[PDB]
């Protein structure tokens, strides 16, 4: 187990189990591997709006609290606010409604999914009108924390600069891993007491909606298999020690028993800081999200990479 202290005095688990399957995986498998996650010793939870697996999601969770195995305050529960909803006045109603899929009565952790607006085909939208509406989600208890995913350093200086600001983002959730490990934005959110949340931090599920299947496959890197040899363990397993020993939230999504189990083992070991340059030596501007649907959106993350 452990956790890290976020800037508002809650606690976010270390380790996320990731709930996102594409539509041809059955919704029922949501159910079973959530409650098998939280059987394996995985207490943050990742969802969205988008994930269309919210009900089930919240039922691995109750049906988990109501047999014993955990208490409600024992489990991180995040869930984001889609790219349709960012108007001020959709983000309460968009959380109300996440919360009745899951039949919860807050979120741990609700978060802007992403900054590319979309029209409730692009929108123009002051995402600090939307964070002040997350603050009031806060202030109401729909959310013990608020945050915000796929921000560049740029899009999260206006919110930390915004007029007024009550809240700080505790967290952003990016796409992080050996060949995209985001070190300089990782700094800047260290200096400001923000948490880094690494999604797709095994090299993403390389769906073809967005992601290129000529592009490397992380997980069969030389330099992880290698250490994986070294250290008895599997290449997932260095991909995600190697962020908890960098002060990142890692997020890990299988849909696999034998892997949902494994994962867990990240805690059981430790990597060297020869073993840490050697991954930090992977790092390629590889961001697996590569689409014509977003490389042009006016609020495009990766456009400030230079
Ligand atoms: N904020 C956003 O915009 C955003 C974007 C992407 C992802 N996310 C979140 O981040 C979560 C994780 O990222 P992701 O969905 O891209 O997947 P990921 O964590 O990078 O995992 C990618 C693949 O790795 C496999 N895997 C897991 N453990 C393994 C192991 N020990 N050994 C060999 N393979 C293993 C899984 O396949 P199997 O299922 O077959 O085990 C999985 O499909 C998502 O589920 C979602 O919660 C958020
Ligand atoms: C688990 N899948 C998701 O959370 C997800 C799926 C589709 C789209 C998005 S997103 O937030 O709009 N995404 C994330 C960041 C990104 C970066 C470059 C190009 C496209 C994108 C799109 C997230």
């Amino acid at each position: 187990h452990q956790c890290v202290k976020l800037n508002d005095g809650h606690f976010m688990p270390v380790l996320g189990f990731g709930t996102y399957a594409p539509p041809e995986v059955p919704r029922s498998k949501a159910l079973e591997v959530t409650k098998l996650a939280i059987e394996a010793g995985f207490r943050h939870i990742d969802s969205a709006h988008l994930y269309n697996n919210e009900e089930q999601v919240g039922l691995a969770i109750r049906s988990k609290i109501a047999d014993g195995s955990v208490k409600r305050e024992d489990i991180f529960y995040t869930s984001k606010l889609w790219s349709t909803f960012h108007r001020p006045e959709l983000v309460r109603p968009a959380l109300e409604n996440s919360l009745k899929k899951a039949q919860l009565d807050y979120v741990d952790l609700y978060l802007i999914h992403s900054p590319m607006s979309l029209k409730p085909i692009f929108d123009i939208v002051d995402l600090c009108t939307t964070w002040e509406a997350m603050e009031k989600c806060k202030d109401a208890g729909l959310a013990k924390s608020i945050g915000v995913s796929n921000f560049n350093r740029r899009q999260l200086e206006m919110i930390l600069n915004k007029p007024g600001l009550k809240y700080k983002p505790v967290c952003n959730q990016v796409e992080c891993h050996p060949y995209f490990n985001r070190s300089k934005l990782l700094d800047f959110c260290k200096s400001k007491d923000i948490v880094l949340v690494a999604y797709s931090a095994l090299g993403s599920q390389r769906d073809k909606r967005w992601v290129d299947p000529n592009s490397p496959v992380l997980l069969e890197d030389p330099v992880l298999c290698a250490l994986a040899k070294k250290h008895k363990r599997t290449p997932a397993l260095i991909a995600l020690r190697y962020q908890l020993q960098r002060g990142v939230v890692v997020l890990a999504k299988s849909y696999n028993e034998q892997r949902i189990r494994q994962n867990v083992q990240v805690f059981e070991f430790q990597l060297t800081a020869e073993d840490m340059k050697a991954i930090d030596g992977l790092d390629r501007n590889l961001h697996y999200f590569n689409s014509d649907s977003f490389a042009s959106h006016p609020n495009y993350p990766y456009s400030d990479e230079y």
